[PDB]
């Protein structure tokens, strides 16, 4: 049928664009995008996939195949798909604590390894590739019974908060590669405060080389990010800062030995790989259901906000359960492939507006050159210092850590916004970033829930003329009452704001009704839709051949006169 | 000071109706209640401590410390506490499951067995009031941060459904003593039809006699108390047909060898008591979290909707946080007498309906006769059978059974709300009570929060004209804007009715009004409070010298002739 083939077409948005693409004037821009985003890519698939507790080789597939799946089939054209952090710190708790250190020796290395790595490697990526699995199914699920349309639930405020918090657990993460440090996996409910009880019991065992390294990398990043971005005008391009750091950084490791002398730890081998697809081990599928749901709920939240952002700005539609089958398909794409949990990270969507892209071609060609890492530029990545890359990661979340400057305006808007926003915030630093999100969704949904029970129901306008502003629920039932016997040989409610109610709100204005029919004060009614008739007159057992019910307030004020 | 004293005599309402009272009409009325409620406290007391697990001595134990304590403490005059069968069936999980019933032999019967009980029945009794002191304190702490105010989430319809499945499971549990036949403690997620397979599976086990002596109960005491009740006008009192039954079953068991011939089943000993006090062991205190959750709150909400029934039929106000310190006091005094835990029960509060209750005193005389049955009528009641007494008890849950009907009700009225019934129903019969509750809970919240973004958020009111009906939060926050652009030189925005907001309400606001300049489409308000003002002029950096906020439609209408 022709509905049937819409349906379809609805479901693929890359015949929206695909044959409407303009080489003239969408391609350079494009272009510059897809090679400004290609390192960006590369750099956070590595440091997320070390983030994961897997080889950093895999972070490299995770920057490839989602990106294809969500060009494929996504909405939102600034939304570049890859590794996000925020679902690495939630996959990388499974992986741990099913495949742990202790078995990290006395291995088989051989028996069907896939690639060059050695066992216990693949026993982690199999646990990573099985969360991302379960999360893209999870997803999928949530697209066929459409509860993309329940997303208003999330606010602004809960994922401003669930992010910066989330960037500061990044931050905190990557403590131990700019102090050159070595710590153990730790994690839990308050992990956050013993990284730190950790760095400073063992502050006599940090590295002045990588402590210094990472200093002139940070402050070398942030002048030229920030030099850049004033002179706008001026330099009409981006400078990539990045890429000339990572080249000059592994040119100064590899003409000395800095991996030996000043004992420093590098990038290990990312071998070229894009080994056969295998299936992901179904076995395990029940011990990672909290982390499945983590990813698949917090990637999601995450990646539609900037969506929704995109949309807004360059004034376009989107739809927010079309977005769960693309990271869905992604992830579960991915998976095969040996692939950690995939979404959107803030700083891509960034970069791409800044450089200047249109549609999702520019996610596409960063692809073409992510291939060319994998095959060619490969085992050119060993001198890279990891702390160079935690540099790079840490100055790249400022747009995240930016985010504090949001509470001057819900300060000064609403203040329940902004207790919203320290309560999520003070929860994701200490739990977890998911933890963070249910928190605030459920904090919004009781705050909004107490408010109705002490609002103002009705409003007496200029016999008397009552209008009833609000629907009548159970939430403002009983208020309702309290506000209708306060303010009182007439009466006319002005039915016409009165939209939807339920069983307490009908039998409370019926309670209302008959209580005035025993004070010797009439009650006239007005619009009433055409339901509220029905149900009153049942409810009540109002009779037809009396009026109470009018079509407005004039026809009830000239029936008062007679 | 004078508020501290206020607050200290608010929470001891009996104050408020002891040196008021006046025995000429509130005496007499008074007695006959007491005395017709005394035999129904023991009759539920004996049956519902079977039915928790433990020794049936205790059930009167739990009919009359209780009583004494909301006597002092509650607000509701018809509110009858004791033992509150729905509440035995939560703590007959943990008796069960603490004490399982393969330790009932090899016992000591010495060190410390209170009365004459032998051991194991100590055993269950400690974990009974342990289970009511922690749903004592749990109840008290609810009062102490006041959650009574937020008891308007639990509605008619859930209140209904779950008390209708509550008493349908009750019904099931009495079968094997209408029966005769003998059944191993049955409990789970689908325990209801387990009940039946094994009855429909040992149907060759069944005792004729107490089957005929069952139904002969259940017909003479329908019969009895519908006749009685549609001949109210001739027979201006209430006929004790239970204690004339029970005498009559006690006196035909005892002048035969009914116990032996005819194998039947009756009470077993119900020694003379009231033993001294002892605390409940809180070694168990960590056991028994769940028991005392459902408990705590599944009694509550049974009496607090009886308690705001009598409210609204006799016309005078109660507090919905007083009845949690009162029935939190009750339980954990009584919890130190060894009682079970406490609630109202609906039959009990009909009784006294239907014979003229007028205070707290009918429920402090029938504690007098129960006292009566402690010392002097204990060792007498040995000879009644459990067939009479489970027909009693299944002709007494007639109030809860007859709920049905409101089904049509909420048919006719809301049909949304008699799913909600239908559900919480179901789920009733299938897991429990307390899982009714809380699914009836949040299906009512998650249906009243689906509802908002399908509503019509303003009204065009006959330049135009546009009223703002509901208030503006995240929940409306975009079905507000496709509401306002879809009817679009001049617009209006009567703000009367808006009366609380968010930010996401503000933001929308300021939206439409930057959209509609853009469109070349003034936007001029309303009222917009006080503070709506405030917002606005922040988030949309508006400035105070141009006319954008009135007083009034008349003025910005007299602002357009200009
Ligand atoms: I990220
Ligand atoms: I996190
Ligand atoms: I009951
Ligand atoms: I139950």
């Amino acid at each position: 049928c022709e509905d049937i083939i819409q349906w379809c077409r609805r479901r693929l948005p890359i015949l929206d664009w695909a044959p409407h693409y303009n080489l003239k004037e969408n391609l350079l821009p494009d272009t510059v995008s897809g090679i400004m985003l290609a390192v960006q890519q590369v750099t956070q698939g590595l440091a997320f996939a070390v983030l994961s507790s897997v080889h950093p080789v895999f972070g490299l597939y995770g920057s490839l195949f989602p990106a294809i799946i969500y060009a494929i089939f996504g909405m939102g054209h600034h939304v570049a798909t890859g590794t996000f952090a925020l679902t690495s710190l939630i996959s990388a708790n499974a992986v741990e604590r099913i495949v742990p250190q202790n078995m990290q020796n006395l291995t088989t290395q051989s028996n069907t390894s896939v690639l060059g790595l050695s066992d216990f490697e693949m026993q982690r990526i199999h646990v990573a590739a099985a969360v991302s699995f379960l999360g893209g199914v999870i997803q999928v699920a949530m697209f066929v019974l459409q509860l993309g349309s329940a997303t208003f639930v999330v606010t602004e405020p809960v994922i401003s908060a669930m992010t910066t918090g989330a960037a500061t657990h990044v931050v905190t993460s990557q403590v131990k590669y700019l102090l050159g440090m070595k710590m153990p996996y730790i994690s839990g409910p308050l992990g956050f405060f013993y990284i730190y009880a950790y760095v400073f019991e063992n502050i006599k065992s940090v590295r002045l080389e990588a402590l210094l390294l990472s200093l002139l990398s940070i402050v070398v990043l942030v002048l030229v990010k920030e030099l850049n971005e004033q002179f706008k005008r001026k330099i009409k391009v981006v400078l990539p800062v990045d890429l000339v750091l990572i080249i000059a950084a592994s040119f100064a490791c590899y003409c000395t030995n800095m991996e030996n002398t000043y004992g420093l730890e590098v990038v290990g081998h990312i071998p070229q790989g894009i080994p056969s697809p295998r299936a992901p081990p179904m076995n395990i599928l029940s011990a990672v259901i909290t982390e499945a749901f983590g990813v698949a709920l917090v990637g999601y939240v995450a990646s539609l906000a900037l969506a929704q952002g995109s949309a807004k700005k360059f004034k376009y539609s989107i739809d927010d359960n079309q977005e769960f089958l693309a990271h869905g398909l992604s992830n579960i794409v991915s998976s095969f492939f040996f692939c950690i949990p995939s979404a959107a990270a803030m700083g891509r969507t960034a970069g791409l507006y800044s450089t200047g892209a249109k549609t999702q071609v520019a996610c596409l060609i960063s692809c073409i050159f992510v291939l060319i890492v994998i095959y060619a530029i490969g085992p050119l990545l060993y001198w890279l210092p990891m702390c160079v890359l935690a540099s790079i990661i840490v100055v790249g979340l400022k747009g995240m850590l930016i985010q504090f400057r949001d509470l001057k305006k819900y300060w000064n808007v609403d203040k329940i916004d902004w207790g919203i926003w320290v309560s999520t915030y003070v929860f994701t630093i200490c739990f977890a970033a998911n933890v963070g999100l249910l928190f605030g969704v459920v904090c919004t949904i009781a705050i909004v829930i107490g408010r109705f029970p002490r609002a103002m129901t009705v409003s007496i306008k200029n016999v008397k003329i009552i209008s009833i502003n609000n629907p009548l629920v159970f939430l403002n039932a009983k208020k309702f009452y309290t506000d209708l016997m306060n303010m009182i040989c007439y009466l006319i409610l002005d039915c016409s704001g009165f939209t939807f109610f339920d069983y307490s709100g009908v039998s409370m204005l019926v309670e209302v009704y008959m209580d005035c029919k025993g004070r010797s004060v009439d009650v006239l009614l007005a619009h009433c839709t055409a339901s509220l008739i029905k149900a009153m007159t049942y409810y009540g057992n109002l009779d037809s051949e009396k009026p109470i019910f009018f079509e407005s307030v004039s026809a009830a004020i000239s029936h008062i006169h007679s």
